[PDB]
């Protein structure tokens, strides 16, 4: 439809993005695109640039969907969009950029306590409980999508697997997220609603107990098939948990749906009593910067 690509043509600032930007320097690079750090040429800010081949993408209504719903859904736990340029083939999306980096790097770097955990769970719990309030579903809620700030704020990003809901249709159908945090009504393709997101929550809460989501080492196809056969994950070693923990856990990770906590229920869980103040995280940020210095 030419229809969609002149919508996104005109959803786009124009003028040259290399020259009212400078000093790109590439920080990540996915298949959703490659990031970059830039400085704006007319006010000095410091932002993320996202660099978006199209033909990757055949379905560009996602791409609309993704500006639009960032734009219509702005807070203080959510990554704030800036603008966005069509530089040929590619869609650049500008963004806020938070110098602490992302939660996959203290994850994978680092040892959280959990007054730790349980101050980014309840940050990520505050976003949810916003996007679900206003109908929205992420249903990418991964590390990879959570951002520090060097003063310990929390944000998530990448509206690019989202849905809205209504009471028309309240719920989802698409087989869609990364494999490794999708909810198992999700896997087996029955009809979902927002609580695939705490779902994904809980296997973010496992990667900042073990490193990794449950089945990591397999190939994603193998993942799923898991998924659908094991439902609630184990973790290797319970037991060094405390009870609230667990309990916080098993609420996330609830096979039936009425049963498993919504954001508002699980933002008055007692496990997020012991959460401990935002300043807590700036030492994980040094440790995961120090770690992945040299890369
Ligand atoms: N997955 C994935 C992709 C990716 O590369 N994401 C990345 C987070 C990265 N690393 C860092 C490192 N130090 C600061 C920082 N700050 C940022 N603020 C704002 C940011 C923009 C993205 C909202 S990214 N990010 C860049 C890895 C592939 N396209 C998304």
């Amino acid at each position: 439809d030419e229809e969609i690509l002149e919508k996104l043509r005109s959803i786009v600032s124009v003028g040259d993005p290399k020259k009212k930007y400078t000093r790109f320097e590439k920080i990540g690079q996915g298949a959703s695109g490659t990031v970059y750090t830039a400085m704006d040429v007319a006010t000095g800010q410091e932002v993320a640039i996202k660099q978006m081949n199209l033909q990757q993408q055949p379905k560009k209504e996602l791409i609309i969907n993704e500006i639009l719903v960032m734009r219509e859904n702005k807070n203080p736990n959510i990554v704030n969009y800036l603008d966005s340029y069509l530089v040929g083939d590619e869609l650049w999306v500008v963004m806020e950029y938070l110098a602490g980096g992302s939660l996959t790097d203290v994850v994978t770097e680092t040892c959280m306590d959990e007054g730790q955990i349980a101050a980014v769970c309840r940050e990520c719990l505050q976003a949810l409980e916003f996007l679900h309030s206003n109908q929205v579903i992420h249903r990418n809620i991964k590390s990879d999508n959570i951002l520090l700030g060097m003063d310990g704020s929390v944000k998530l990003t990448d509206f690019g697997f989202c849905a809205q809901i209504t009471p028309e249709q309240s719920k989802r159908s698409e087989m869609v997220g990364t494999p490794y945090w999708m909810a198992p009504e999700v896997v087996t393709r029955k009809a979902y609603g927002p609580k695939v997101d705490i779902w994904s929550l809980g296997i973010m809460a496992i990667e900042m107990i073990e490193g990794e989501p449950p089945y990591l080492n397999e190939n994603p196809l193998r993942a799923l098939y898991l998924i659908a056969t094991n439902g609630t994950p184990e973790l290797q070693n319970p037991e060094k948990l405390s009870a609230i923990f667990r309990d916080f856990l098993n609420r996330c990770l609830e096979m039936d749906v009425e049963k498993r906590g919504s954001a508002k229920e699980l933002l008055q869980h007692q496990f997020l009593k012991i959460a401990k103040p935002l300043s807590s995280l700036t030492p994980l940020i040094a440790a995961a910067k120090e770690a992945t210095k040299n890369n």
